[PDB]
């Protein structure tokens, strides 16, 4: 209810990956004051460094971050995160659940988020977002919704991209449950994402079939095609001499860019826009 | 500005243990609410059931709380519930009122779990030969037809296994809360 | 001496690799009527197919190409080629020479070129080019110059790029020996070719660890190597290839500014966009 | 189109004047016989190393009617022979007779055999053993206080048997005979 110049957003991104959040914020025209990211995979760190010109401040393991660190590096306006899910997904029979293995990393989020929320009486806008997979134990989803005091929103990237990617999103971002908008930049069909000389079998691709035909033979998706599918700029992940398995793994763990765009869009009215 | 009876929140295995130690040390109790993990399925003293039913608003209403205890003499599930209850019961920034907590577990745990608990609680444990005891209590600062009323009900029940030597850890509470 | 409308160039590229010739011809604004390429590496074929929208007519092994094929697919205006040099380079001690191993592939060129030369009395412009390495046996170089009836021109890509790549070029292209032009697009220094957050140790790469990133040492990335050799960034980013495959394809490739320098005079002989 | 004239031969075959001897055996008039030989390093003539022979030399000494090469690594020999053949071949539109023959040993890499058959566009003639490629009528094959002292040995041994001569027999139906 007061007057002031809208200021650039301050972001804390845990489990940053290939810095999808910063890319989405840049694409929206939102000015980023600073972007502190916690990531351990060196390949993802190299991707972020090269593609965002070192603007990202890397702090390493999320478990090396203390509350004193959150207050000194802070304040923060937006806290985003997507913890690893190899111990949360039901497709893994050796899953250790939300509380053991790599699932317990989620609590780190719940830790730092509570270390980052404005103290009582601070009416400043503060937003947070936590993404994970839909294919998890109902006990684990109920426990996450208990710890975050919010119910998740289910968004499938197939509605805005060419990939069957349904994900749960907890958070307090404005209008998370609002209908997604299919714009013109959205490549809804897999054929739109393929390189020249290839033909797509299905309309959408899933994370035993090889989806593309090339000449007289069958083939899996290329990394550039996978980038177009997930909404990333072409050759986004073309750094660091990493193996093809490395690029495919990095893109597999990544968020769908149009989905995160849909989620981050309402932030344009709360911060400075270039 | 004057001593008042203690208010406790217990996630420990066995609702009795904490209140028993408190009555042993002779500390007045104005509120004691207990809950269990119950991971399988779903005036002063009260039992509230599954911890999965206890919300932040419940801690607010039942509160304020002065002591928060947890643990047991699957090691990750109960500690994180205890951490959530601690965060929900902590006094807000700017409330210098006393607030203590204690978490007991077995020494036979994964070293990863021990390091994680020490990190999350910002405190190093107390070894008692053997159990680990984390806490902010003074002294726990550590460096690095026509028959019986009873009838069977088909359940196993726990007990209070800790001796008054473990209550010696709680002993400093007598200097912070009213004693009868 | 007569009048006619300039027509698009017809090209025959043997040992095409990654269509360095087609890319150079497109960059120069020269209209390409037809581009028939002979290449056997499937990775290179995929690169050339994807990057040029299937404009390339791939005929496979150069040894499955006959003289009747040159007449029926012809006429051709330009014939370019760069045979493999693993049996020509003095670095390899197990080299088999020009006449054995993979060196004899050169003769295939010498074959098809003579199968594509305009017959006597045909005053039409016809150009050819054959590239290979400088580090070869003096006898093999003398033999190649004897077979092609031309002395080679030595061009080192270090003069217009950031790579110590000196090569021999035989051919009849106009003014091959003319001085090269260092333009503004030329990234002469290895630093200009690096991705963000890396520092170059040497001014030009000779392919130890050429770059320093943060506190560690590292070799050149594929995009950096593309910038070094004059290729557009992410040119070779198709086909789920292994990193070794990308480094191998870029190693065997021509330096783009050098081929541009060689092909530039062709603008006054054919139709230009 | 006109009366027969003597034959003119260009010989790179290992062993000099072997073809001259065979032509003398078959009684064919020879108006020119130029002979050369491949070397490791530096009206009937021997012109030395084939590396010194150019297209202009083939034009001056020419025209040629027969081109012979081979030996009773194999690549260098055949490829020098191919260069000489290409330089001596009549241009398109010249229907004048022009024959060639290339002999090698059967003991060769099968890759080399197929490469020679491809380059010469001809399948070989096996003779109990040597391989003979040629365009002579009959070789068409389907798909399979004394003077001498102190010098580096110059043994001119070369096999010119009647069967080998037989291959050259059709030549007497195209050129003048003494
Ligand atoms: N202990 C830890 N601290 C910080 N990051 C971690 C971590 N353990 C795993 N990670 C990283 O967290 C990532 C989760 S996958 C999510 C990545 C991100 N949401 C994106 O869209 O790119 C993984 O890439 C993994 O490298
Ligand atoms: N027998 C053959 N027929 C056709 N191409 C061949 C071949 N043997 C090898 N090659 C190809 O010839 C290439 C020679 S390296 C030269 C590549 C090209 N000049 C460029 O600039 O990209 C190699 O990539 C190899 O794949």
């Amino acid at each position: 209810g007061s007057a002031e110049k809208r200021k650039p957003i301050r972001v804390l991104s845990l489990f940053d990956g290939i810095a999808t959040g910063l890319l989405v914020l840049k694409d929206l025209g939102i000015q980023v004051d600073r972007y502190i990211a916690s990531e351990v995979c060196e390949d993802s760190i190299t991707v972020g460094m090269v593609r965002h010109q070192g603007k990202i401040m890397y702090v390493g393991d999320v478990r090396s971050v203390t509350q004193k660190h959150i207050q000194e590096w802070g304040p923060f306006d937006l806290v985003i995160g997507g913890s690893p899910c190899n111990d949360l997904s039901i497709v893994n029979p050796a899953r250790k659940g939300l509380y053991e293995g790599t699932g317990r990393l989620f609590f780190e989020f719940y830790r730092l988020l509570h270390d980052a929320r404005p103290k009582e009486g601070d009416d400043r806008p503060f937003f947070w977002l936590f993404e994970n997979v839909v294919a998890m134990g109902v006990s684990d989803k109920r426990d996450i919704s208990r710890f975050l005091e919010s119910n998740p929103v289910m968004i499938d990237a197939k509605e805005v991209s060419a990939a069957h990617r349904a994900r749960y999103f907890w958070g307090n971002l404005p209008g998370m449950n609002r209908p997604l908008a299919s714009t013109v930049n959205d490549k809804l069909e897999l054929q739109e994402c393929l390189e020249h000389g290839r033909i797509a079998k299905f309309s959408k691709v899933r994370t035993q079939h090889f989806p593309v035909f090339m000449n007289e033979k069958e083939d899996i998706l290329w990394c550039t095609e996978m980038e177009r599918v997930f909404g990333f700029p072409v050759h986004y992940t073309d750094v660091s001499n990493m193996s093809r398995l490395a690029r495919q793994r990095l893109l597999g763990r990544s968020w769908s860019v149009p989905v995160i765009r849909h989620l981050f869009a309402p932030l344009k009215e709360y911060f400075a826009c270039v």
